């Protein structure tokens, strides 16, 4: 028997943060914190959101104090400005970053047992739901307005870990590319490839059943066919990506991923690596490590993402799903080997141990040893 | 800007119900009133549930004086026994009737001014939340354990309206196909194709966009590819049906259906016609009707359900979809006219009437007119 977890409400498009004011108002709620980054601010993208609020007459505090990898220093901080705010609610803005410091700071305000953070790691044994959150996503993205999974850097034990919590769901997701449009082409590509390697990821997971396996196949073919021209700059093809990496949210958050993420975790935590940038690195070689344990579902990739599979061998289709992603990653900007973003080869034996023991990787469909992980940093890193 | 309500929680797959006793000791609630029908209680179906609610300590009192087409006196007797049962939260046990039942009962429960029900008609501008529902259907189905809508029958206007309202959608829906097993083959082929008029009408309605195309696309896929194996008796199938349903009120719930549902509802004031058999005998004529304002849809239709399109101009592939639903509906005992389920020629012109000031008609691609209704009518008639 399988579970979703989804959003309750969300609105989709360029203009859906309008909605937001109007859902503030139906719920009762009476003073917000902002959770989001220096860069949103000075980028007037808070703004647009801040000012409809005041035109509202909605209350609202800041907290900017997010940093890219969000630290359990940086949840501790937020947690302490949300409690001397008095605001009863919390909206999100930002990508992963901001939106998982958001969750952990809704999740400890209503247990607050779990205030040394790193205790909420795993299936999170939360009694209560978290403070209501309204998810504003800027990045196309990691889905975090619709998962029910977050990511803190534990800077002492040099790792990232995973909290799994229903608790933390959002009361309500706004996916608008105009909130988007700001982010420089690297980001896009990188961001990009993360809802792509999400979708993938999910499709193959252990857990995967058939309706998560419809939402992937859709998220891998809007991403596919739209992320070059997201990059680029075209308008539509970023009102593509918010629907296609959301739509993979949907999928990944309630089934899982695999070994890309299990091997991304360590890279941010110990370069401080984009997500996005360690994910698109692996996720070929993760994929061809992984082919023989997928069935037919690679052939599925492959279709989608505009390869002709008509008359291939499942091998053959296998290699082709594996190429199309290389292409991709070659054609958006992003390094093809982990060398290239500093990742160092004597560092490798340690990260394939963390990589091992991150939730992630129980998700992964080929059974994977310590072994077989250095190979594959080693097989990311060279050149 | 697109809007989506969904269920923060569902659970799917046969033993699903086996989730229910845990969620409502999570939520902390205290008793339930269970709103199903006399048929369901005396087949042991509610049984199913009640018994593990006993097992598990967690007290409940029960309404079964839901009917099918579900009328305002039906409505005001149930919330008349949720009062005086001292329950604090829902379990719907049953088809569209018991499911739209208890939401009436939940909504008017905390929204006491819409007392007298007919009120809710249209956007219900309802200030408080539904009493918390948790849906269980045993039919495949009317999605109304996901769908944010309600038909309740006026007897004294002699019509059935449709309520539409954020606030009554469940907070945890259980689809396990072990509690629709039970359904008549007649039954599984009337709520059979009610599910795929659904999804047929939700994927041509004038407010659809990709998120919702991409849901009843596949629900048509899994109604297509599973009710003739449901209606013989087959086990899988049934739970393929469970979830096709399922995926096509996440669609229709959010942008709409057409003038198949608009032209049924009246059948149900008038005759008490069951509402899949009205809309699959209704549905072929009204596609017809509609084929010149669907774009390339009817093509999709045809592949998911069957057809070779591959070198099909767009007419001939709007024929072949039509075609498709005309054999479904042989193959699983639907009569081909209205006359033979007791239509009567006498009242076409007040039944056109009553169409087009249906909230349904709305959403129907082409804009249709009481002259095209009446003939419609006349046309699904007979031969
Ligand atoms: N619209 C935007 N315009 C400009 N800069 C932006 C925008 N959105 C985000 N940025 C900037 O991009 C950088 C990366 O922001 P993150 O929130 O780290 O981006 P994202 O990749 O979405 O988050 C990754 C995080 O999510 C977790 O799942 C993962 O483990 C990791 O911690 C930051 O400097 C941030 O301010
Ligand atoms: N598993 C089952 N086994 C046997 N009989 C069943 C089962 N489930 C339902 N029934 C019976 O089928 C009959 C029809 O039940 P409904 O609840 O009316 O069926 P459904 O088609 O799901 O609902 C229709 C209603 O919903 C609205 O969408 C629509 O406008 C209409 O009012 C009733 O006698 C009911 O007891
Ligand atoms: C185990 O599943 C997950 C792995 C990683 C994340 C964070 C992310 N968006 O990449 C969320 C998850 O869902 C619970
Ligand atoms: C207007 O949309 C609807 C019309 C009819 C229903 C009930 C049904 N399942 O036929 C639900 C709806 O969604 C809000
Ligand atoms: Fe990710
Ligand atoms: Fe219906």
């Amino acid at each position: 028997a399988n579970r979703m977890i989804l959003n309750e409400t969300a609105w989709f498009g360029r203009g859906a943060v309008g909605a937001l004011t109007d859902e503030v108002k139906r719920r009762g709620y009476q003073k917000a914190l902002i959770v989001t980054d220096k860069t949103l601010v000075q980028c007037g993208v808070v703004a647009k959101v801040t000012d409809k609020m005041d035109a509202a007459g909605l209350a609202w505090a800041i907290y900017d104090g997010v940093v890219p990898n969000p630290t359990i220093t940086v949840v501790k901080e937020g947690l302490g400005v949300f409690q001397n705010s008095g605001a009863d609610y919390l909206i999100a803005i930002g990508g992963g970053s901001p939106q998982d410091t958001c969750k952990a700071i809704g999740i400890i305000s209503n247990n607050p047992e779990f205030a040394d953070v790193r205790s909420l790691e795993g299936l999170s044994p939360t009694n209560k739901p978290s403070v209501p959150i309204l998810a504003i996503p800027t990045t196309a993205g990691t889905a975090a307005e619709v998962t029910i999974g977050y990511v803190i850097t534990d800077e002492e034990k040099r790792r990232k870990f995973v909290c799994v919590d229903p608790h933390d769901i959002p009361q309500v997701a706004f996916i608008d590319a105009d909130m988007m449009d700001g982010m420089p082409p690297a980001l896009k590509a990188a961001t990009g490839v993360d809802a792509l390697t999400h979708a993938i990821e999910g499709y193959i997971t252990r857990g995967a059943w058939a309706l998560t396996d419809a939402l992937h196949i859709k998220a891998i073919e809007i991403i596919a066919g739209a992320l070059r021209g997201s990059v680029a700059g075209d308008k539509d093809a970023g009102e593509e990506m918010a629907l296609g990496q959301y739509v993979a949210g949907m999928g990944f958050s309630n089934v899982g991923v695999g070994l890309v993420h299990g091997m991304a975790h360590p890279l941010g935590a110990f370069y401080n690596t984009p997500h996005g940038v360690a994910n698109a690195i692996l996720l070929p070689h993760v994929m061809r490590y992984n082919a023989d344990f997928t069935g037919e579902k690679y052939r599925d990739i492959a279709r989608v993402m505009g390869v002709k599979v008509e008359g291939m061998s499942l091998e053959e289709a296998r290699n082709a799903a594996v190429e199309a992603v290389f292409a991709l990653n070659r054609d958006v900007g992003i390094p093809p080997h982990l060398r290239d973003v500093g990742v160092r080869k004597e560092d490798i034996p340690a990260l394939a141990q963390a990589a091992l023991d991150d939730v992630c990787t129980g998700g992964n469909p080929r059974e994977a040893t310590l072994e077989d992980i250095v190979e594959l940093y080693h097989t990311a890193w060279t050149s």
